[PDB]
């Protein structure tokens, strides 16, 4: 077959967890592969020493990384009959880049080397709820989760509310045209995963 | 106003001398900055070093170079143009069109990739057969470099045969770009002095507006 399943959603939506749980369950009965690089973090640090990293260049750094993971792991897995689960796919780029002022149509063209998923789950949830949950986890908000480059003044919590809110707007815009399966991430991880397992379970026959 | 002047041509075409010779002349009257496409910067080095043990596809190479160029363009080229400099580029985005498309990257995709970059006010294509460029390299008594021979695409060829085949493919891309990109086609078979006088006439009339 070769089935591409993508997960999208804001940081704190639990999509990573839902992706892993899906793989672990799909492994029981089918070959499956679950999908950033250190150098990206090195580019950002060095860029900070340099007083410049444009949204354009930021977009292209991530596309470069994605092209490598796509051509090295995703596409070959797919060609050889794996189910591929991607925790974050091209739609993450569409949102990350367009919120920074990069023309989304250009981003679409940029990533047009990559196939559309067979299924994309959008785990949709209020940023307020995602923040509350990260707050109960006692975990600190990373600069990237707070859109620190866009909102350099703010507390990480306020940054996160605004930045993840902007990301949500782009995801909501893609739903109809990209055929996202929207999942209410207000639900528990168990309810969400059971619902997803039943849905993908339409590969069982 | 800032002006961008690009030179394109194969290795051995002399386009680098022509770019330098033009810079030596414009410099006498105006602020000019000479850059080379091949002068990659810091992003290029971080990514390639970090991936030195991995085999990269032509697509990923294409993107590393566009990424590095996007930074060069915003950091150096564009502000120099905005400041009224004349920018001369010894090879420009058209060199990436050729290097990438010859290695199977869709050329329309590559054009869209570099659409953030302005087109040159003038592009001089210093056109010469690979055979003549090869003879000139041989007479100079230096070796053909693997990159000049497209040794990644043609590892089973001698440097000379690799040069002829690879530079022949680059020539084909450039020829195919002439009409859409309004290249000024210069006969690179003429003397360096004669070629330069033509370039200076075209550039003179451009700066004269």
């Amino acid at each position: 077959k070769g089935v591409l399943i993508a997960f999208e959603g804001i940081d704190g939506s639990g999509k990573s967890s839902q992706a892993t749980l899906l793989k672990d369950w799909i492994e029981l009965k089918r070959d499956v592969y679950l999908t950033s690089s250190d150098w990206i973090h090195d580019i950002i640090k060095e860029a900070k020493k340099k007083d410049l990293l444009t949204p354009l260049t930021f977009s292209l750094i991530h596309a470069t990384d994605f092209s490598d993971r796509y051509e090295r792991y995703i596409l070959p897995m797919l060609k050889s009959g794996f189910i591929v689960i991607s925790d974050r796919y091209i739609y993450t780029a569409y949102a990350r880049d367009s919120v920074r002022g990069v023309d989304i149509d250009w981003v679409k063209k940029l990533y047009s080397f990559a196939i559309k998923p067979d299924i994309t789950f959008y785990i949709r949830v209020s940023p307020d709820i995602a923040l509350e949950r990260i707050k109960k986890s006692k975990r600190k908000i990373k600069p990237q989760e707070a859109g620190a480059d866009i909102f350099p003044g703010l507390s990480p919590e306020e940054g996160f509310l605004k930045y993840q809110g902007l990301i949500t707007e782009v995801y909501d815009k893609l739903v109809k045209d990209e055929n996202f399966i929207v999942i209410d991430g207000t639900k528990t991880p168990k309810e969400i995963q059971i619902q997803i397992r039943k849905f993908v379970g339409e590969l069982i026959d």
